[PDB]
């Protein structure tokens, strides 16, 4: 029954507040996000980085410095590792990449000594609110995992269904997206999709229904699914769109992002705690929606 | 034994359907074989099949006298040459002068090289497979087993035709919506077990109507395939678990052993044909009973009847 | 030059009408299209197939069959070979599909005896008019070529440049879309991108400018291009978007047509004459935009 | 010497009661079998599991809890280990499998510190008493080893003949089962088959005769072996049926039990002590006979 980033933010404000640890918090756009997140009751924050620069930027943007702890680390690589150390030892619920390149940030998340590393694979989950589809649309994996095979895709699916579970979708419909809705032994997408689908059928994957392969029209639309005579629980009702690799996943996200005015957020899951990872490309509202999601997950 | 919801569940039902229909014609490849001529006589007495006897006219007529078979009830074609006799029986079939082929006094390899002849043979381009049909005490349902005799190590391309050929036989028997279970060791996808991957991809093909006129659901272990009690205690649900009509084997070892076990450890009525050719092939054996010879004819006679 | 479908259709009305052959014309939705196409003044058409099942539908829909030619062929397959023939034998300027399934219709166009074979690969181009962008956007290949290699991708590009020429873009900006804008041996798409950019440079791909690999956003948006310090004739001004394969392709196509109100049309090129291959999936006005696209490419040549 | 499960059970009662160590005793079917084993004096038992849950089940079935020892361990994974520790350290003579997935039970039996680990490959031995045949047919491996090759098959055979020795078959007749009774380079199982038959001939595999390949029928039936004119000490009189892979052997196994009034039982060997890997779908009598086998073997 949860269909909008507004009902998402509302539910966040309804639960106990959560703490985010900013990795190199000298980022002005990130702190702008931490602030409007703190005042409206979405999330708290610990700022890890250069005390003097952080405090400078905070005055400029009218952000009470006395609202937040600030662990002073001038070194950028150490500032990142300390934000993750804060979360791995449960003094914080989430990490937000700050003024660090996504590579060094992701090494720290992955640190074998103090990181958030797990048994499962790490995966990105993007979420979208469209003018044209009343339910929420989740895309995994659009960012981190390049050419994942079955071993990875199982985990990529479990990680995304955890996120739909948090948003309140009890039993979400997972469509492995391919070019065609049909087993085709020259397209290994569809073979992975058949196998995930048997896996759901037998309870090796739980808390969802998986039915692929499915082209993107068959997964989105009832009219299209009927046009090509595809039946079952997922055609025209897909909550989760499992992308076959990064190339397809990235082109889909950016088509939505650059051709639509769709409210969207994204988080990294699979780790021991949710990770927020924005770019100067993401808007303040995306950054909001992103923290907003990372919160809901961490309270589940 | 709980009661099956099919129309046809036994070989007496199978043979009475054969008899409810226009007589089909069998080309016997090398007819100078008494157990096959015994079989072919009784086929004619009881209205199951007409036969053309292809081979050495002199010995066919001798053996006919020995078994009280009335040679006026049957066209004979004189080919004293064995290799050429098997080929002729096959050519008669491919040129629609008889509906099915039977092996007589020929070695299996020769007969088969004959059926697969490039010029006069029975090739269709899809793969040829053996379907075995059994009537067990313990299940009120015909069981179909594929491939138990021909395909040795089929991969997905072959299993798809082995499945479609299965469904054609079931349809001919009278099962319009058969239930097919790709048998493996387990009921779960295991990367270290190719059978199960193959089972998954056939199952999605069934679901999207790439395979038609059936429900394919696997992998399933044999116990979940037939027993509802086993399906139940193992939490396995769906249209095939406990109700499997067709048992697709992962290979000839699995098929052969299943089959040899049923024959030497039960008294289950059984019959077998080869299909996927342009016409059904009875490939009977010195080991099969007179009853098994007859059932085999009756199966072909139905595949051809469609 | 041209920046809208309204402009494509006006400019198509400028020229002399072009005949379309409908392979199995007994199709309500395609005949509603062929009809609208004649009243507006876009195309005349030969309606090949069952003369009786065609008139029943003609009457139903309110098109006097007198304004059209009819070639009676009651066989599905023969009507489609005959459709393709009326183009191949110079009597019509493009083929569009009807009741024939897609596979049979594609055997019919690529027929060796009377077909439209050119020896160069047959590619599908899709064309988009979006609110967020003023230039027409071209997506190849989205429909036909599944996993093209460098040699099939040269042709894919060359067909698309031919189409963009016919719209009035005399130098199309071609971006080999890829996950990243940097070269990556692990991503075969980036390799083919580099190799393709090189052939543009040496004037081995003529009449256009190819620069890849480019993430879609670098190719779409001047702002995205700038913020990642990627420059050149293409980045942020891309006209043709070269999809690395059909999975990436199919998904960018359906994401546009299901989440936006962008007008679009599609033709298959790399053939002697344009081919329109339309579907229940396609709207009525995208069937039109598609017919109009073929007529512009047929007319320019 | 011993030709029936009644005889197996007479020799078990004949000698001193041994103890099952049930891995997680909160299982009605397992306790129903452990109860009938105590009654008939086939074996004692230590039940390792959730004490409270154990007793209400012992109440539900007529099990007098005073006739068993209960080691209280609520944690399923730890209950599986304690069961094995009791065997490894000689307080019991077998493990049996309760409310655990097979993966968690086998890993516990294969434990490095406290396990029943050994030199030998673990192999399953099934054992049948059929109507049509006067001797016990033993099947190996129908359950544990998936795609064994020559090295594992040698251990599967040795393990196999060791069990036959305890039944009183002094010189058992091992048939490597294949589709055909002749060599064929395109059927790997026949290569392995003559491989193994040479090792018998050379005396490398001792205490048995090994002849193959043999089709199942040649091995079973004097008639079938006579008809295809196959001779030697094994054709027509095979005691042990060495299967080519789990798929083949599971299908013989499940065909035989769901299609016949055969009685059967099975244990895992190779380990330092017999194991009883029970199934959800095993009957009461199979679980019983299976305990009986484990007891008979632990008497050797």
């Amino acid at each position: 029954m949860i269909k909008s980033f507004n009902e998402i933010i509302m539910k966040v404000k309804s639960k106990e507040m959560k703490k985010v640890a900013v990795a190199v918090a000298q980022d002005e756009p990130v702190l702008e996000a931490v602030r409007d997140a703190k005042k409206n009751g979405i999330a708290d924050a610990i700022l890890v980085g250069d005390h003097d620069e952080i405090v400078s930027i905070a005055l400029k943007i009218g952000m009470d410095v006395n609202d937040f702890e600030i662990v002073n680390e001038p070194n950028v690589k150490k500032a990142a590792l300390k934000a993750v150390e804060l979360v791995s030892t449960g003094k914080a619920d989430m990490v937000m990449k700050g003024l660090v390149n996504t590579a060094t940030f992701l090494r720290s998340v992955l640190n074998k000594e103090v990181g958030l590393r797990t048994g499962k694979t790490m995966s990105h989950v993007a979420v979208f609110e469209t003018e044209k589809f009343d339910r929420l649309l989740f895309l995994t994996d659009v960012a981190f995992n390049t050419y994942p095979e079955l071993k990875e895709k199982i985990d990529i699916v479990n990680n995304s269904v955890k996120v739909a579970h948090a948003i309140g979708i009890e039993n979400p419909k997972v469509a492995p997206i391919c070019a065609v809705e049909v087993i085709n032994p020259k397209m290994p997408s569809t073979l992975d999709a058949a196998m995930l689908s048997k896996m759901s059928d037998r309870g090796q994957i739980k808390g969802c229904v998986v039915d692929g392969p499915l082209a993107l029209d068959i997964a989105l639309s009832e009219e299209a699914a009927h046009h090509k005579g595809v039946t079952g629980e997922v055609a025209g009702k897909a909550d989760i769109f499992l992308m076959p690799n990064i190339e397809t996943g990235n082109v889909m996200y950016k088509t939505l992002t650059y051709t639509t005015d769709s409210k969207n957020g994204g988080i990294l899951v699979g780790t021991s705690a949710p990770v927020v990872l924005t770019s100067r490309a993401d808007s303040h509202e995306t950054k909001m929606n992103s923290i907003a999601l990372a919160a809901l997950v961490a309270g589940n």
